[PDB]
């Protein structure tokens, strides 16, 4: 008896960190304090929880990780993955949130921004598998993690994404997968390693925790040789257009699956066709909005700050319908894209924008019964 | 050689730290990012300066700080005024800014909120003294200052005023100025007066330096003996309607010098005429500008974030005109009223509003050279 027959999952982004992994003053991820997106929802009897997944790691490393927080049980991130990337195997063990999952037991995923690539990603393993796992089990033996086996179906009733960069983002490929920032993000993760820190930015598999009784001099001296600081294997390079179109050339669709999108803009055309950032949009994406909106090509200007609108309405090369906000968003195995919120920039979607006063509260949370009700729909029309 | 036969000084208000005395990591008082005040118009040709005083301290404290900052030597801030309020009677010591300064030798003055009234209040002792210290010194020989002895003109050609609260503010008499805000401040006074703090927050004359020696647990029991805690010598006090209507009743007109302001809006009616703050209002003042905006009398609602129009454009009962912002502003002995700037909030007029980009730096830099050609006027004109 909650409301919702199926458990929904909010999986966050790049940056983000939740729960008790946030540090001691730091915006509450799901609604900040427009609408506590976790405690408002559960208030009014539905069951749902916050994923919580590496948030500087690949969308691979989140993917693997967002099985275990689901299903309970220690991170496997496959041998022949760990192999070729130059990363530990395993990583943390998670309590699980519903230990019971399989076919026929199902969950309704929610993703913002990258949590919207990571549960595709997520999906995809659990439908199809993963190639080179099967490969190298089979070549070597040992164990292979159910996620990456293939055939796992009716397990996902829906996938939802936010302003998710499904082509990816301009703001990865010219700042910021650039080396100079991938090394101050490598070095913000070496710190949050060191041994009186108490939360995890999600790159530990990569060497990033000092041990207790070594000193930070030898502890750099050491992680200075992993193969992070040259890897593809981090959220940077996902997030940019190659990197994103990587992620849609080998996903497709599930037909059993309810798939839908969401879309901001935060951006205007300046007297030239160029496209700057609101007043109003959060200001640290001030720079990554110019940026964006200052592109060669015309239609990949209009931006929510960070991702541009033609990256989050759908991925590039797969199916999708535009819907009315009146439509009941039903379809199963197409994206149905919804009509564009004007005005919200990329964290609106998550209240965290303490500084918009246009966006407000009752605004942020008659979106997300919005996405409930939606899902109410997909339960009741299956 | 400098184009301005007078140098200027400016004075910063109430929570201000400039030059060397400002934190690590802090912003540039004098035009923020947008427009470097003193360094722009030194390129330009121009003899200024920024004056350094108390920040958190009384007109009275500050403006004898402003006379030693101008003149040098060892600031004296009276021996009855130090007796009646129980702090130092000697504080720090400046090098000067303009040794010879004397009367015909003049200096043009600008004030930034709290600084317009600090500005008042030196003017006054330079003319009149200080008749607490006069008789003081009569009664009991020494020494005393010449700023408290009356008596020294032609050394001020003008006084122009940027959003000072010259009839006070309800953002001070209600909040801020209330015991629980005042301990608050007193705290961080105490706390910055640490013995590994390089910065002076305009307090040490009550007792807020640690000792090298002393420890931590000490100087809390020493200085909570203070009399600041229960004082009116200091800023949150001088910044109410009664602490600045005080200073209105004991200054007078200059005859010789030309006096102007210049004041914000960036509140707008509610539909019950009260005011809220526009968006754009650096948000820090946004609780402030509500407080302002729902006063019982309606003539004191429209505001800055912080200072209401009416404190601003003058101080009430003494004379004023208003002017064009066309007009030659050569009035000797009058407050000549600039129109209100719509749209400009209190720190707007200092452009560390790094929030709004409304107000752009091409504005600010035509603002302050607007003054520069007013006190080129003034100059002209004498
Ligand atoms: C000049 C005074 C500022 C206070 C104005 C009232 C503003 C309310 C906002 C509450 C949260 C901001 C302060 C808490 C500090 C922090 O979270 O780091
Ligand atoms: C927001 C504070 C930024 C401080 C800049 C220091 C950057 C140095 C790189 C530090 C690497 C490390 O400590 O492991
Ligand atoms: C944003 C920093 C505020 C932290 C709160 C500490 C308040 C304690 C009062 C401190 C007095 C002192 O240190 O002398
Ligand atoms: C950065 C804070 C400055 C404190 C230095 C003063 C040392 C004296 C210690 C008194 C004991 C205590 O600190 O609790
Ligand atoms: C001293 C605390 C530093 C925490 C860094 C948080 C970065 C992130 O939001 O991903
Ligand atoms: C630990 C840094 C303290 C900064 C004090 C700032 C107060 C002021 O602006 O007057
Ligand atoms: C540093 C604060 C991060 C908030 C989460 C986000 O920006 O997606
Ligand atoms: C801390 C707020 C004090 C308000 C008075 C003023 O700045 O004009
Ligand atoms: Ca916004
Ligand atoms: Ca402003």
């Amino acid at each position: 008896q909650p409301l919702n027959k199926y458990p929904v999952v909010f999986v966050h982004g790049f940056l983000g960190l939740v729960g008790d992994n946030a540090p001691a003053l730091y915006p509450n991820y799901w609604g900040g304090n427009k609408f506590k997106v976790i405690e408002e929802l559960r208030k009014q009897g539905y069951n749902v929880h916050q994923a919580s997944v590496s948030a500087f790691g690949s969308n691979y490393d989140r993917a693997v990780q967002l099985y275990y927080y689901i299903k309970g049980g220690r991170v496997d991130y496959g041998a022949a993955h760990a192999a070729k990337y130059g990363h530990e195997r395993y990583g943390k063990t998670y309590k699980g949130i519903m230990p019971n999952w399989e076919p026929g037991k199902k969950v309704h995923l929610v993703g913002h921004s990258m949590g919207g690539q990571t549960i595709r990603l997520m999906e995809e393993f659990l439908r199809n598998g993963n190639k080179e796992e099967i490969a190298y089990h089979q070549a070597h033996g040992g164990e292979i993690s159910p996620l990456f086996t293939g055939g796992h179906n009716n397990m996902v009733a829906s996938i939802t994404t936010l302003a998710t960069p499904h082509n990816g983002s301009q703001a990865a490929d010219k700042f910021g997968n650039t080396e100079a920032v991938r090394k101050i993000m490598f070095a913000l993760n070496r710190f949050m390693g060191n041994k009186y820190s108490n939360i995890d930015l999600g790159l530990t598999q990569w060497g990033f925790k000092q041990l207790p009784n070594e000193s930070y001099i030898d502890y750099i001296k050491r992680v200075s040789k992993s193969k992070i600081w040259t890897s593809d294997d981090n959220a940077a390079y996902d997030l940019t257009l190659d990197g994103s179109a990587k992620l849609n050339n080998m996903t497709s669709m599930n037909p059993n699956i309810t798939y839908t999108t969401y879309t901001g803009v935060s951006s205007h055309t300046g007297p030239l066709g160029y496209e700057n950032p609101d007043l109003g949009t959060f200001f640290l994406m001030d720079t990554t909005s110019r940026i964006i909106g200052h592109d060669a090509r015309e239609e990949w200007r209009k931006n929510d700050g960070v991702v541009p609108v033609i990256s989050s309405l759908h991925p590039s090369n797969q199916p999708f319908v535009n819907v009315t906000n009146n439509e009941p968003a039903t379809r199963r195995g197409i994206w149905q894209v919804k009509p564009i919120l004007q005005g919200w920039d990329h964290v609106d979607f998550i209240g965290v924008d303490f500084l918009d006063f246009k966006r407000k509260g009752s605004e942020l949370a008659n979106f997300y019964i919005g996405i409930i009700n939606d899902l109410l729909s997909v339960e009741a029309t299956e």
